[PDB]
């Protein structure tokens, strides 16, 4: 019943060998491809401890009794154990309290208690924290009414004396119910960012492994796109299709945004992949936005051009500011800077790419997009991110260059690690060589 | 430069025929299925006015001033805009206010204010509403007030008079700083999911180009399961990336959940598409949960029997009784008839199958899983789901069938629309003739 024949009773992650587990993760072509390449796994259970350990402390740091999530990226992060997550994002079926002593339960659908038994920090597994229209119609509020009483009790036999809960997002009629048991709602997106901003050892390992996925599965569709585009039907969709495959076959698990145009399409930036029938001799600009491996998020970007011409000049002269306002920023990264001393002294675009720059120049990144926020100097807000950087932490560096009402866009972006010393940019993806003026 | 060139000005939905247009949608892969399926296409202008007409009458109907909206699947439904909706599930920076005079404004992100101008229903794109501490850290307070003057100011000039604000979800600083201008806070998913639930002319027709494009994205799947399973490699997540890829290709969006699963990790039903290595003489069963075309969801079931011999005799009788299970349940379906009596008359499946019976027997179907639901006897809640079938409206109808410590499940599903007189079945796609009891 071995899903790898070659191992014993467990895999590299520690995880069960067994190809009937409930349990899923990468897949054996991700394994596959990982040792070839000399990668590290995670320990999946030293992962899971390192997390809750953290967010445990972070509750106690604030002198709360307790956090509740609804977020399902929080819910990843605090037990590791996914159900629906897209479906979760937009229907709140799934709750996870977490107290001050360590204690978790979590609120699952009905159908489905078994999803988080693997994970014995999970201590147990209820329902009925599904709060919404679709789920309860008219009878949503008796039901909140219940929920909030499971957790005014919990929280009396496991943070004794607290009265102040910290919730990440809840619906109103969640809100109201934990409010008549008594309890102050905290703010618990500023618990869960400041912890997942910190990533232990195996968070690390994990992400090297899923960063490499992520690359694969990006040079199969850079094939792809290479090999069809300009043949009058390849689309934008077929080519970013690849993508979303590659991530699936390797374990991965979905995709945030539409972010891949070609040609003018690319200009102004955040016009989505679409049926466009793509061209030769065009630029095709994406980026990954990624949910990949492990459930870690890889958020890198290219551009790539395609064609039998050389590209323009200006489009070489912004493919080189866009990698050269990277490399700069990136070499602002070491534990101890300031955020704002980031904003500060950021590499600074030509006028003409000013307009359109990016809405930032970093941010963090772990299940997804996270905490914090870098903004360039004109949007920056005083007293918004007054925070040092740290060991551990990971900051995508980005770069959006391209003139207003001009024909292209040029989007790059490396995700790169804090490191007790300076950082060490985790992304090899090579650089469009044409475009980069290499010839 | 058209991207059909066999059109004039417009594509078959009334869209601009331009290849290089910011609006996406279904790709010419599509379009050309469609047109070989013989299907008539939606106008897209129709639809979108039908909708806020609709919306706007909801408001009226209630006595409301006014409804904001922060879920993307709402803000889908008011606008037709899309922008990163996965991100955008998890992290609010966009929103839809939407006032009793139908006057419509959106808040979207600061760099892409051009995702909805192609509706001209939505009469401001304006930024700022994005109130989570990822998008502005520790200062999300001062941004919020900024976002609730500005809601202030737009209903004192087009539902002036009215305090009563509808509202479907927002974070906690969003709530208390409408609060602090005197809003009376509804509940914004009772007046959006009712408005919903009845599509009109142009959504049906949506509906069956979508259901089509997930159809044939499921045969491609079928087509690979049948030749690759049991080769000792293909995997669970081999087979489903099939269905992401033919999905993403059509103009299709996500899928919503992990539901696809083989041999004995059917059952439980819940468990999620993994790594799982697949087998000859084995049941694969799995759950589209589908974004597809024209963002239109297609929730359909099926269960497949792969091998060289024939499935046992108690996989054959759950599956005729699961499809006996839909098929009485989908005859109670016609105009008039009141949720709670489908509840109390619905099909009865064999003790063996109660305990472990899905979470509904159907339940409303649009842009994604939509009210109403309609639970079992032992689980429908009084007073909750009080309405009749209307025409318009489309319910899927469930079916799970499994025994406790059972070794397989069977899931089964149907995609149905009300009509005047009755119902049609939507779904045309095959059910396993071996499972059937057939060949
Ligand atoms: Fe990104
Ligand atoms: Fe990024
Ligand atoms: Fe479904
Ligand atoms: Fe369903």
């Amino acid at each position: 019943r071995k899903i790898d024949p070659s191992r014993g009773a467990t895999l590299g992650d520690g995880t069960p060998n067994d190809n009937d587990r409930i349990e899923i993760g990468p897949t054996q072509l991700a394994f596959s491809e990982w040792a070839a390449a000399g990668l590290q796994l995670p320990n999946l259970d030293r992962m899971r401890e390192y997390r809750w350990k953290r967010l445990t402390q972070a509750i106690v740091d604030r002198g709360y009794g307790g956090l509740l999530m609804f977020d399902p990226l929080n819910i990843r992060y605090a037990t590791d154990s996914t159900n629906m997550q897209l479906w979760n994002t937009h229907n709140p079926f799934r709750a996870v309290l977490l107290c001050a002593d360590g204690y978790m339960v979590i609120w699952d659908y009905k159908n489905s208690p078994f999803l988080s038994k693997f994970n014995p920090l999970v201590r147990e597994q209820r329902s009925g924290a599904d709060l919404f229209y679709f789920d309860r119609g008219d009878k949503v509020d008796v039901q909140a009414d219940v929920f909030a009483n499971e957790v005014r009790v919990l929280m009396q036999d496991h943070a004794p004396g607290h009265t102040r809960l910290a919730v990440d997002k809840i619906m109103l009629h969640g809100l109201r119910a934990l409010e008549a048991q008594g309890f102050e709602i905290m703010e618990g997106e500023e618990v869960t960012e400041k912890t997942r901003a910190i990533k232990g050892p195996d968070e690390i390992l994990a992400m090297r492994c899923a960063s490499h996925a992520c690359e694969t599965a990006v040079a199969e569709m850079e094939k792809f796109a290479r090999a069809h585009v300009g043949d009058g039907k390849t689309s934008e969709d077929d080519i970013w299709a690849v993508l979303h495959a590659e991530n699936i076959k390797r374990g991965g698990e979905w995709i945030e945004t539409r972010l891949l145009a070609s040609g003018p399409r690319t200009n102004p930036w955040f016009q989505e992949c679409g049926p466009r029938i793509t061209q030769k001799n065009e630029i095709i600009a994406f980026d990954t936005d990624l949910i990949g491996s492990y459930g870690i998020c890889v958020d890198i970007s290219r551009t790539w051009w395609i064609g039998d011409q050389k590209p323009r000049p200006d489009m070489v002269y912004a493919m080189q500011h866009a990698h050269e306002h990277i490399m700069t920023n990136m070499e602002m990264l070491k534990p101890g800077v300031m955020i704002p001393d980031l904003t500060a002294n950021c590499h600074r675009l030509d006028d003409k790419f000013q307009a359109q720059k990016y809405g930032c120049l970093m941010h963090g990144v772990g299940l997804c997009d996270e905490w914090p926020l870098v903004a360039y100097p004109d949007k920056a807000v005083p007293g918004s991110y007054d925070y040092p950087l740290e060991p551990g932490m990971v900051l995508c560096v980005e770069a959006a260059v391209g003139e207003v009402g001009g024909d292209f866009s040029i989007k790059l972006e490396d995700q790169v690690l804090i490191t007790e010393d300076g950082y060490e940019n985790l992304t090899t993806y090579p650089f469009d060589a044409a475009l980069m003026g290499l010839a």
